[PDB]
């Protein structure tokens, strides 16, 4: 009779995958967070139920101060660990508390074949290919911060803010499909765009694009952040964090 943990998430590839299913038979979620969590569930003796934050958002501080999303589902104390896709940001590590990284996160941009943008730099000096992002996302926020920093040091970003400030879409899967039907450049997880380019039934899409990682977040205070942490460490050591990494990006495109 271990203690069931909740877990908030949200459905993106290949991080947090669900099978869904008929007759009574259980819905199971897989992917390369599943597998993490699942290496630390073993190791704490817990079981745990997942759902999906009810706005299918990962999070971001809102207009009045409040967090919505799944690191708002942390905040409001509806879950115990959040697990995705999940970007450590420091405005995040204000309200949650995230675990060390278990992997890399970089930004990338999803474009249709036959265009011509080489760099996020080319695609930020054109207004012809709209573009944007997922909403209430780290993406989102990040290029808010450093389009509107008059000293950042790459212009890119602020022209990027002028298109993106709300051409953005609530779910990753809505922007994966306006580029692949439409006249659109979608500006997402690197990970997740270079599975989905390579995996494309019909090839319809390039990529272009570690100074953020992913996390596991728990709620201020909680005493599984430095036992997850830890647990980790130990996993990218060994070279098992690796293994994990390939069962889900075998980059064979
Ligand atoms: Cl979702
Ligand atoms: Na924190």
């Amino acid at each position: 009779g271990g203690v069931v943990l909740r877990v908030v998430t949200v459905l993106e590839e290949p991080f947090v995958m669900v099978s869904e299913n008929v007759l009574g038979k259980p819905k199971k979620y897989q992917g390369f967070s599943i597998d993490v969590l699942d290496a630390l569930s073993n190791y704490l003796g817990f079981n745990y139920e997942i759902y999906v934050a009810p706005d299918h958002k990962y999070g971001s501080p809102q207009e009045d101060g409040t967090w919505n999303g799944l690191v708002g589902e942390l905040v409001f104390k509806r879950a115990d660990i959040g697990i995705s896709a999940l970007t450590i940001t420091p405005d995040r590590e204000n309200v949650v508390d995230f675990t060390t990284r278990y992997m890399d996160y970089s930004v990338g941009v999803l474009l249709r074949r036959g265009t011509s943008i080489q760099s996020l730099q080319d695609l930020s000096k054109q207004t012809d290919i709209p573009y944007g992002t997922v909403l209430d996302s780290a993406v989102y926020q990040h290029v808010r911060m450093k389009g509107l920093n008059p000293f950042e040091r790459d212009s890119m970003y602020s022209q990027m803010w002028r298109m993106i400030n709300r051409n953005n879409v609530l779910e990753s899967q809505a922007g994966i499909q306006k580029v692949k039907y439409g006249n659109y450049a979608f500006v997402w997880d690197a990970a997740v765009l270079e599975y989905v380019a390579i995996n494309d039934p019909d090839c319809s899409f390039y990529t272009v694009g570690a100074d953020r990682g992913y996390g596991i977040a728990l709620q201020h205070g909680s005493p599984y952040r430095d036992v997850f942490s830890q647990r980790i460490l130990e996993l990218q050591q060994s070279g098992d964090m690796d293994i994990l990494k390939h069962k889900w990006w075998p980059k064979n495109g």
